[PDB]
């Protein structure tokens, strides 16, 4: 019975996939249209890392890298598409105590790519919302411990 | 009837019998964004807060639904009154030390008995206590008005 | 699973929990059409007729639902376990005595208390008996082979 | 065009020029749209924008915005009606946007087009995340 | 409520609190047959002649909206009540001479103000009069089958 | 672009500069298009348009037109059709002009395209009201 | 095969049995748009006009269904033969001088008896007459081609 | 408001409780042709109405007959409505107790048509109605 | 054509292209409520009972179709003649003993081969014989008036 | 009535027993654009209809050409159905001769347009075209 | 499962009992467009060319299915073994000169009985040969894969 | 904008930017007749055929596509450049050795990886070939015109 935790503009949901309890964090962004358009699912491993997936639009230059900032700061992860769904394009991230901290602190989480066009356009415009990251990154420690 | 948002809870006041009576309400909603648990609650001319706690079918019925507010000494024990086709409907009555530990509280912890074979429990039900302090605050001054 | 007919009453047989289980069933529609009240019933191995009754929902969960053969000394009480959506189950067993009344029988009446205001009782929800007896017959038939 | 929110309040931003706005719907009981509020920020630095009412209010009779219980009161009037209501517009001077930042309800009072002319009082804008949302849009038009 | 024909307008009657009330109605549409400007009119019991007229969205609220008989001299100055679902509703009251004027007329030429940068007028916009005169003669003669 | 109605014609003006046009569709017992008519005032005072037609009609033999049972007869001709049906261009000189402002039906004569190839010869367009809505073209040609 | 319109007439012609025959028609609405009342009318070989009413389903069958042109002396009185479902049919023949008073009439009125506990009376519906004359004139000259 | 079922008649109690007695006949594609509805009076009249087919001429009377026996009723249609023609039915102590010991109550009437024809193979099935009327009487006194 | 129903049998008299037939049928259903099995019977003038039964898809069209009254002496075996998008039709004629069987009989049940790998029997299937007596006297009283 | 493919052509017979040679081309929204069906006469003539787009001016002809070869035929739109504008062909001999050795069966027609643009870039494709007319043949004799 | 495409026949692969198993199919259409015959075969490991026609329903099944490539004497007669939702299923099996003449010709004709009054033929329903030679070789390719 | 048939491909032309472009296509479907692939493909002014191939969803974008004309050795190993609703876009040039093999081929045989735990081969993808030949000498005469 999987009942949705609400911290700020993140949301908790446990579930069961192969045969496994994990409980993960996540976050839509979605146009004044109201569809989704960026994406962010996140887990807390065992040994402490955060890591999980981003899902990004369709069209973006797969062998042109996605990179990640917290707001204008230091904390700079260049990473790619793995593959893309139906969903759209799935970016695998993994995050350092460093960049987590980050992370708690911020703001928006920047999002940079490069659009698969004639002149190869860069995508700046998109991020991800960091409101209540930090609470609910704390809920899932707590998770963990229980 | 324009609803009011405190953090995660909602008012709305309707016109019931001639009089006017406001309720402060929330819903909890799975991953599929189907309702699971509901939670609605009035202040009384007493002081008293009381209401009614929507649980899902399929719940044993003589046995009792325990409240309790995170991990802490506040439990209520109390059942199921009749099912609608909403769900379940549990009558709620909070004292003025449960309605304390509500507005120091993060969830509504439910637990409860499955209807089946052996009997499980139902322990992973909440609802999140955001905003109940500052509804129940605006409530006590709806009562002023 | 060909559904047999005896009177107002029909029987299914199906692989449930592994074993092939004959169940006898019989619903009560309203003018719209819709089912206000059903039962189901099993011929368990030691000759004892047992299953469920579904009421409606609004029914006090807390107070008895009474089960009586016409106006007979056949009295059974017993109460509602749970709600699903089709409705509230209340499980039945009936004994060598009342299983005989069922077949003479003309009516099953029901009475409960609906959850309400004032608590007033439902005194008007029945099953009908006109086939019972063939019907569990033919259980008793189908158990032989 | 991404969606930002600052608690209640939401932000976009399009074209017309490069134009981001600022805006809250709010709803009844059956989920439908009663009353909703659109802002900018301009060039001088005023903040305006429109105010859309229900049908059936009394154009001749003004609208009465005031900040909770405040000193801050505004009398306005309808422009116009559309298919989604009757637009309000609103221009909000440097002391009304800072009852604005300190409130918690934005109430709405007009008058009913109806026999009797009864009053309509008990709609309003909840006025949460308003401050943080207008520093984003401050922050939006250095950009 | 059997519905009555003279020319362009409209005739129905129904009970409004006890009474027999009849209404004489118009309503114009676009090429794509949508309802841009409707009229409804009664005759009171003094012989005055009132209703309402439905325009557009749109239209600039604090100017006003002016009924002209074609090129004549009968003008009324008047302005939106309300707007409903339906449009804006511009309450309207003619006198002996402007229902004169009406019977005699082809086009209740409409002017008004666009709620839009630069307020631009729309002046297009009428009610087309033909059996005006025979819809209100029998408007008269339903309030005599009354009394 | 407000519909005009002066008996059984129909007025509408738009945007293409302010072209006016007069029009009529003719309609059988269920209640479908079988013949339209549409028709402009040209700046020399000449009267020109398109007539509409139905499917199947033999487009290598001519359209006659004629004002009820006179000999000022038009002959002309299918140019197209789309699937509103077939396009029959119409140009009325004065006298033709004159003729129809006098006339009650503008009465048409085509081939069908079908074994024997048959006459149709019981379609027209209704003329009352024609001439005060051409009346009317006139006067918005001064506007 | 065209519709011709006189006035608020409309003249249908369609083929029947061999060769065509042309009918004139009304239909009366409400406020909602739908048709209440509806009259068709034909001219026989003969040269006699005739035809079918339809008035709505609730009218008493027992009673007459009575025509009046306006408040004048031609007076009809006849009853309804059958209802189908478009309403209940009422077969009319005009003689040479209703005829002339149908061609000079404003309003065909229409009087008939609800069957309805007290049996009240309909007498609000009728059957508008412009241009009934010219349309009746076009079915004169189409008997004649 | 539970149906109970007699046989092939239904029962239905709406209140004031005025419980009626009601039987549709429909054909091979399965739409309602003609239905039957009736209620036991206080001085022990049995009334009601007989919903008939539209195309019927109003007229010429509706005939009602117990399978090929004495009991015989003549009446007509009252009115119409969307469902089809209403038949007001009054039924004395001697053509109930036909009711409950026929299998048929055949119905004979003319339809508009050119050359007005009969139509009389329109029935009303009688299996329960002894049954049903029985539980009337017992809802009487309740 | 109104139906008439004798307990759990109906009958329609019809028009089917110049002659007009009285048939008796019946219907059963599963717990889904689909026909899984029908049948539809005539009176023959001089006195035999014959139709069609209606029996599912797959079934071995070269193996007999069984029929027996309960579990008494009564046994007639025939077979599939043809399928339509209904069924696999079946026909059957039935004699003055066996008509005498079905009058008091409760069940007419059927066997039949699956085609399908192994050839399983189908055994579960029947037709309910209640009202049957009534319903083939009606068909003998209507062939008495027409 | 069951359909034979040769190449890229159709056959299909039936009673009005007539058998027809057809074929269908669409743009790449897989909506038909141009049609053609064709029957052997009695009189072992090849004859039947092209079906063109609605919108060609009607007055001037429609061209048929097999390639870029020597057999031309100038014909002209008989009437227009929902389906289109209907253009009648028959081919002699010779023309069939060309059709059976050919690619392509090239249309240029006239767009009732402002300035009469011309259409020249629709064909019928001739991919089975001979065996389908041998079919035909085949088919008459029996 | 990609689909191969020879002339008019296609070859769909699949697993069934763990091993990989490649059929080769046809379906033949009417002028409205609706399946009326089919054709679906396997080359079996012996070398021997086996499968089902799916004819139409109405064919009395007690009577034969006549297989013939063209005029030839190449002839089988085989029957119905059962209908399904989609038709019914004739068995066939085809030795080295069948499979022979299969590959020379261009259409199989089909010839049965249709079940009605008269026992009428049925004799103008065929499958296509055009691309059989070419999707057998590429079945025998497959094999060896 | 007229379809050209050459055995299994197909030919579309365009005007993009004021110039004939005209395309050489190919889908292929599985047994429930949905696209697993397709290939689109231009002749460059040097004589080099280029375009794209889609793949589905689900592709390890980080690993080659590799392209095999049979069991040849014309070996193409390109990569996918981005994702479309329609699927994995993967860009391919052909020099006129491998254009010659693909003339002579049946078969465009694709390997790619399946992002999924363990990185799973999909290797029974293929795009066939049949009119490739006879299309691309339909591109070049488009050329010329």
């Amino acid at each position: 019975s999987s009942l949705t935790e609400t911290y700020g503009l993140w949301s908790i949901n446990c579930g069961i996939q192969e045969g496994k309890k994990v409980c993960f964090m996540h976050r839509q962004e979605v146009n004044d249209q109201n569809r989704v358009v960026v994406a962010m699912s996140v887990v807390l491993n065992a040994d402490g890392v955060v890591s999980g997936n981003l899902t990004v639009p369709f069209g973006i230059l797969v062998s042109k890298p996605v990179r990640l900032q917290v707001d204008e700061g230091k904390a700079v992860i260049e990473t790619g598409i793995r593959t893309c769904v139906p969903a759209g394009c799935i970016v695998p991230i993994v995050f350092d105590k460093n960049y987590v901290a980050a992370l708690r602190a911020g703001k928006h989480l920047k999002l940079a790519m490069t659009i698969a066009a004639p002149g190869e356009p860069p995508l700046n415009d998109l991020f991800v919302q960091l409101n209540g990251f930090s609470n609910a990154l704390n809920r899932l420690i707590a998770l963990q411990k229980e």
